[PDB]
């Protein structure tokens, strides 16, 4: 079933319920996910209005664009010419810039069919918008079916050569409880190499490394704990992970990543290269989900995209965009229940 | 009363309902105005859903900008640097370019102060948004009140010094059916001179003009049909008319155009210095609103802002913003009917 209703601001919520009695919700602000809820327990972080979004932080489950994670000085070469983008983080172009897609209602119209649902989110970005030649006409098709999985479908065409490889800013939390830190849940992620930074501006160190072996080594299922506990000088830089690592296998029928806690698994398939990993390495700013301060690795999240840094690290890829070119990326977010055994304690 | 509900698209329509039972409705697809009804009549046109405003005139009613009318070559300096915004009209920017304001989704509040009800649009135009220099913060706040005055307040805070000049694009039509000509309908103006345009390009012509004692005088009433038969070349230019007028007395105060038909008139007052007025000169276009195919003269705007061709003729006024400078704009439409 599909039931609809104001959530604030003029934003509307828009939730669903599939077969298997589980709830999704979503919201045109940002065409965002608001909730993922199995019997009674929160999956993910969110808020329940729209105002908590624009005052707490507005990236939780939003679409982010259109470029995601940081851009250098904001500088993009687009077909030889240079171009700045907005600068909102020092000299950074940060999740496209200020007041981005992520904070604006995007139209939307529900598809119906049947064992699947489909919210389609559109937008336009005009010309230069923040830096951004354009127009860009985006749309983000957010969908749940009777299998339990949520897929989202990204689609742009500019008018213009620009630049595009926007993301998806889902974080989960198996707990539940955002007070309750995710060190407790375990993760396989195949992945033999990450992107480091440079400092705590958090740019592109420049290098790719092989993290085989190390305390960021998931390729094989081990607690969070692991990497939280780590010395690494990639962890303490950050106080946690918040990283591009690359897909040793592309494609979008292979697990690329599964977090468990105990019979709840969360599986990750993505047509992306890499998966950029932030864990709420937020300290004691305790923002309140649902009436509870959250924890310092109080979430993870798991954006697929084109790793930042290709300004500097080419062999990560091109987001380039050709005028009139269709862009499309697909991900997708499957839940399971007793997928494995998981009995631990922390 | 005011009730909520789905417009279509994800945009809602807010209605609200005064102690005279007159309806006033508005949808933030726009910050617009969707309509204005009074003993089961329209006064205004406008559709019944989002997706006709998209599908086949997204202006009517809408909050226009960031820059109403047209600007020759897309051309404006700013602290004496040229900038080209977006072209939508062969190489004019009209009405600040193409998916402009009035067809973003707007965030909005509703603050109920009992004989008044105000609902409150905000949307940030980013920096560079079809060439022009921000972030631009704006905030449109649409009121209605017991006595029938429909109020647009206009804010906006700009980053960096750029251009702004919006306007409210409601149509207005007393026969409330858009198949009926609104040359029946008496029009009333303060203003003595026009502003002329060059040709069917519709950029200004270059000169400001005394219209006292001609078909375009209306600083006495006089019905629309005059000027609708009128052999001016410039009401042959257009087929109606499509210019800017400009008043003659500044202040919000003074009465500054009336409309009307019958029992039933519209006054119009507002701090800007100018209206523009077109007349739907459409043609056989036939838009259709609630099932009625417009007819050529089947609506009257009146866009209050400082007159368009600014950048050619500097009398006219200025319409820059520096950074940092509070822009503020007010415009009533106030409704009565006589007894
Ligand atoms: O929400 C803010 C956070 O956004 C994440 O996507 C980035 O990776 C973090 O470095 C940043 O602190
Ligand atoms: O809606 C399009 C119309 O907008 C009006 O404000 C302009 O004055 C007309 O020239 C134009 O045809
Ligand atoms: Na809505």
């Amino acid at each position: 079933s599909i039931k609809i209703r104001d959530f604030g601001l003029g934003s509307d919520l828009i939730s669903l319920t599939n077969k298997a009695g589980v709830t999704i919700s979503f919201t045109n602000l940002g065409a965002r996910i608001v909730d993922w809820q199995k019997d009674g327990k929160h999956l993910i972080l969110g808020f329940d209005s729209a105002k908590e979004y624009l005052e707490k932080d507005a990236y939780p489950g939003a679409t982010v664009g259109p470029t995601a994670g940081r851009i250098k000085d904001g500088l993009v070469k687009i077909s030889g010419k240079d171009y700045i983008l907005n600068q909102n983080e020092g000299p950074q172009t940060l999740h496209g810039g200020e007041e981005s897609i992520h904070t604006k209602l995007w139209t939307y119209e529900v598809t119906d069919l049947g064992a699947e649902v489909q919210v389609k989110f559109s937008l336009v970005s005009n010309d230069g918008t923040n830096g951004y030649p354009g127009k860009i006409e985006m749309s983000v098709t957010h969908s749940f079916d009777d299998d339990n999985k949520w897929k989202i479908h990204y689609e742009a065409i500019s008018d213009k050569d620009t630049v595009f490889n926007p993301t998806g800013h889902v974080y989960f939390n198996l707990n539940g409880d955002a007070s309750e830190s995710v060190e407790n849940h375990g993760l396989r992620l195949a992945a033999s190499r990450f992107v480091p930074l440079k400092d705590q501006t958090e740019i592109v160190r420049g290098d790719i490394v092989d993290i085989k072996n190390t305390d960021l080594d998931f390729r094989q299922e081990k607690q969070l704990s692991n990497a939280f506990n780590s010395n690494m000088e990639q962890v303490q830089l950050v106080k946690g992970i918040d990283h591009p690592f690359l897909l040793d296998q592309l494609g979008l029928d292979k697990e690329q990543a599964r977090l468990t806690l105990d019979d709840t698994s969360i599986s990750v398939f993505t047509d992306q290269p890499s998966i950029v990993i932030f864990t709420a390495n937020f300290g004691d700013l305790g923002t309140l989900y649902h009436e509870k301060k959250q924890v310092h690795h109080g979430g993870i999240t798991f954006q697929c995209q084109v790793s930042p840094g290709s300004e500097q690290i080419p062999e990560l890829g091109d987001i380039s965009l050709k005028a009139g070119e269709k862009y499309q990326a697909t991900t997708i977010y499957s839940l399971h229940t007793k997928l494995e055994h998981h009995h631990h304690h922390h």
